[PDB]
Parts: C-alpha cells; sequence; structure tokens
C-alpha cells in the first residue's frame, strides 16, 4: 500500500513509520515545508503508526535526538516514538479490509489529516490547536501536549485494568478533536476503507 506524506506545516517535520518492532519502508525521513515523501507498506500490516516527529538534529549516521516522537535517537524509526505523538494508526487488510484512525492516546505535536486516496471510505483529522490550547499540566516543555497517561501514570489515565472512563483531560483532546481517539476506551472512530487502500498522510493540512 502506498502512504504519502506530506508535511504542509511551515515547519520542517521527521516523519517516522513503524509498526512497533520494525520500520517501515524506511522507518523515517526529513520533509522540509512542502515536501512530500511516498512510503510502501506491506500489504497485511498489524498496528501500524505514522507520525511527525519536531527539532530534530542528527548526525552523518543518521542518529540523534527529536524534541517530539524522537524513536531512540535514530533517524530511520524501527520503534514507536516518544509522547507527545499525534498518531495516524492503521491495520491493513484485516480480514478483506482496512482500517485507519488518529490518535491522542499518547499526545499531541503537530496537527494531522488521515485520508484515502482511493476510493470507498472517508479521511479523519485532528487539526485544531492543541498545542496552544493545551492545559497548563498536559504542556510538554519539550514541545507539544502530552496525555494524561505520560504526565501522571495512573490506572485510571492510562486503562491499565481495562476499566477506565473519560477524564477531565481526555475530553480536553476529544473537545478539540472529535474525531481522534482521546483515551484508550473512547468510543471508536475507526475508519473500515476496502482492503488494500492507498492513504496520504498530511501534516498541518489547514495550517
Amino acid at each position: 500500500a502506498t502512504f504519502e506524506i506530506v508535511n504542509r506545516c511551515s515547519y520542517t517535520v521527521w516523519a517516522a513509520a513503524s509498526k512497533g518492532d520494525a520500520a517501515l519502508d524506511a522507518g523515517g525521513r526529513q520533509l522540509n515545508s512542502g515536501e512530500s515523501w511516498t512510503i510502501n507498506v506491506e500489504p497485511g500490516t498489524k498496528g501500524g503508526k505514522i507520525w511527525a516527529r519536531t527539532d530534530c538534529y542528527f548526525d552523518d549516521s543518521g542518529s540523534g535526538i527529536c524534541k517530539t516522537g524522537d524513536c531512540g535517537g535514530l533517524l530511520r524509526c524501527k520503534r514507536f516514538g516518544r509522547p507527545p505523538t499525534t498518531l495516524a494508526e492503521f491495520s491493513l487488510n484485516q480480514y478483506g479490509k482496512d482500517y485507519i484512525d488518529i490518535s491522542n492516546i499518547k499526545g499531541f505535536n503537530v496537527p494531522m489529516d488521515f485520508s484515502p486516496t482511493t476510493r470507498g471510505c472517508r479521511g479523519v483529522r485532528c487539526a485544531a490547536d492543541i498545542v496552544g490550547q493545551c492545559p497548563a499540566k498536559l504542556k510538554a516543555p519539550g514541545g507539544g501536549c502530552n496525555d494524561a497517561c505520560t504526565v501522571f501514570q495512573t490506572s485510571e489515565y492510562c486503562c491499565t485494568t481495562g476499566k477506565c472512563g473519560p477524564t477531565e483531560y481526555s475530553r480536553f483532546f476529544k473537545r478539540l478533536c472529535p474525531d481522534a481517539f482521546s483515551y484508550v476506551l473512547d468510543k471508536p472512530t475507526t475508519v473500515t476503507c476496502p482492503g488494500s487502500s492507498n492513504y496520504r498522510v498530511t501534516f498541518c493540512p489547514t495550517a
């Protein structure tokens, strides 16, 4: 499947793509403002994620650090990134269908639209200014808006027992972005697409 990743933000981002124990495609690449990078993701990929990283420095071997979404200091991500990270999430060819969503469960760093480029389903978007409006206690000094699990490490925010409810913090993300997951047991905002659709992830789709 192809995913065209487009950076419409006015700042550089380093895109990242992983399924948690492996890179998808090259795993990561710099996108200056306006650049597009098309990756190929193997059919059947389960639990894949794409995100942006901000304020990265890499040396000549692809090693360094990012202020958000850093994946073990690598340019080419093999693992998931450090919160806060707005997440484009997808499982492809799952019994004939693809499933996509956007999640704020690991916080928010960069606004995002995640849409099919082929027929048969709708896209999802969380493009509100969550960093500017971020509650004081969730603000990440490194940049971005942390989820409450990351900040407070309770069973309630982290849904560790499988039995959690919405919270004042989850409701803030859900208020600014109704179409994204705000906590682990949020009412699903997953979209079912035909098996083997292709997609575009656009950072800053409205700024």
